């Protein structure tokens, strides 16, 4: 049941937790204090999420975090990672303070802390300020850089005696995607888009900023917090693995431009100063250039890597075309595919995007370690969904999900076992919450939430847990 796992199984003082973020489980949208995000105004939009479901409520962590975070010492986790509402800090994203907003987060980290929980803490998780997208065109502006530093400074100031553990920007790869590649997610931009867009360029601008931005927010931190604070940043990636389909030339090279595309867009700047060469030679002057101070800046800002792994896919390969540029995923110039030799590459959770697929688990860790030098990663995200309207009893009795987890962390003990640089796991989610597009219609958590009463039950999985983290 446990299949040999446990703490003695990993490496001393690894680091288990869950994840919750922000507009996801608060709830109090539109209460103590809090200015409207992007995703408010999305949210509160008929026909953009399932039955219409919105965030002002959510798992109403706000008014019961302490219930939350005995669950979570019972059981047996080290750590929690959640992340902090710009919005409910700065309504208008600059500006004025709130201090009913502060005042909450000064009380979660100290229940944490005074429970022996450790708090790793986001400090954006797709909610922009509503105001600062009306104001300065969000992530498409540079200026983004200076009002996210500000927006960190304060948070380092305000919380960084108790906050050692500190993430920036969490999967600014899905920003960029959903946001102004398929324009699926706020603003929702893109070429045929209503609010205006353009799938070929704006995809790389919002990125180039996203890795601005950060740089910035870990150049005030080091020059300024960091000799009295002592504290970490880093940042979330996420990452699913592709495979070639065949051994031939032409599919190796294509799961490796699919690899380059997603994760080396990030981790290129991050780990080396630069973009991927593959992405020069195909973008080209789409793709905007570092400044020598900017790549300087920019490469080796991140304490650690979180990576979000969830997935893996076959990866089909094709003479290399010159071709007019019309989307950042047609760029890569690569082909989905679905089985090899006749088998499924896994069975699919309740989202049809997730498959399950544990050893893409080994091939995201062994990648990163034997590509970038074996940099310090961290599994920021892991978990899969169940559907909805099952009974409460069905959800309680998510064998699948006590599956999932003991395949993809066995696979997570092979890679570390190879010497991979893996310094914790996070497992997504520690309650069912809102999951965007799909709302409430989609399951993450260990712990089952009621959304009429709002109670929690936990779930076989957390019980699984509690056995194989126990000290
Ligand atoms: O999917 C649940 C949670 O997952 C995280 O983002 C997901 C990515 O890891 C994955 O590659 O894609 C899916 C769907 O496109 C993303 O949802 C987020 O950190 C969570 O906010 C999200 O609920
Ligand atoms: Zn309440």
């Amino acid at each position: 049941w446990l299949g040999g796992l446990s703490r003695a199984a990993f490496p001393k003082r690894f680091v288990f937790g869950t994840v919750t973020s922000a507009y996801q489980v608060e709830g109090m949208a539109a209460s103590g204090g809090r200015g409207p995000s992007i995703w408010d105004a999305f949210a509160h939009t008929p026909g953009n999420v399932a039955g219409n479901q919105n965030g002002d409520v959510a798992t109403d962590q706000y008014h019961r975090y302490k219930e939350d975070v005995n669950l979570m010492k019972s059981l047996n986790f080290d750590a929690y990672r959640f992340s902090i509402s710009w919005s409910r800090i700065f309504p208008d994203g600059e500006g004025r303070v709130n201090q009913e907003g502060v005042a909450y987060y000064n009380n979660l980290i100290n229940y944490l802390l005074q429970k022996g929980i450790t708090p790793y803490v986001n400090l954006y998780h797709y909610d922009l300020p509503l105001a600062l997208e009306k104001k300065y065109g969000g992530w498409l502006n540079a200026k983004m850089a200076d009002l996210f530093t500000e927006y960190a400074d304060f948070c380092f100031k305000t919380f960084g005696n108790r906050v050692k553990h500190w993430f920036t920007f969490n999967q600014p790869r899905i920003v960029a995607l959903l946001g102004y590649d398929q324009g699926t997610n706020p603003p929702k931009r893109c070429t045929k888009c209503a609010a205006g867009g353009n799938s070929a360029t704006e995809p790389y601008i919002v990125a180039h900023n996203f890795l601005l931005s950060h740089a910035a927010a870990v150049a005030r931190y080091r020059t300024k917090y960091q000799a009295a604070q002592q504290g970490k940043v880093g940042i979330v990636l996420d990452f699913n693995w592709y495979e070639a389909l065949s051994n031939s030339t032409e599919d190796q090279a294509a799961a490796q431009r699919a690899r380059d595309f997603h994760i080396g867009w990030y981790l290129d700047p991050l780990i080396n100063g630069h973009y991927p060469q593959i992405m020069q030679d195909l973008v080209k002057d789409r793709l905007p250039k570092f400044t020598p101070e900017q790549a300087r800046l920019v490469k080796g800002s991140a304490d650690y890597i979180g990576i979000n792994q969830y997935t893996a896919s076959y990866m089909k390969g094709q003479q290399l075309m010159q071709q007019t540029p019309t989307s950042y995923s047609a760029d890569w110039q690569v082909t989905y595919v679905f089985a090899k030799n006749g088998k499924p590459i896994g069975p699919q959770a309740n989202s049809n995007w997730l498959y399950i697929v544990p050893w893409g688990m080994y091939g995201c860790v062994n990648y990163i370690k034997q590509k970038y030098g074996n940099p310090t990663v961290v599994i920021t995200e892991n978990g899969m969904d169940q559907p909805a309207n099952l009974s409460r009893d069905q959800y309680l009795r998510d064998t699948t999900r006590v599956h999932f987890y003991r395949s993809y962390l066995t696979q997570l003990k092979k890679a570390i076992d190879e010497g991979a640089n893996v310094a914790g796991y996070f497992a997504w989610s520690l309650l069912d919450n809102f999951e965007w597009l799909s709302g409430y219609t989609s399951k993450f958590g260990i712990v089952y939430v009621d959304f009429n009463t709002l109670e929690r039950h936990p779930k076989a999985s957390a019980y699984w847990f509690r056995d194989m983290l126990k000290h």
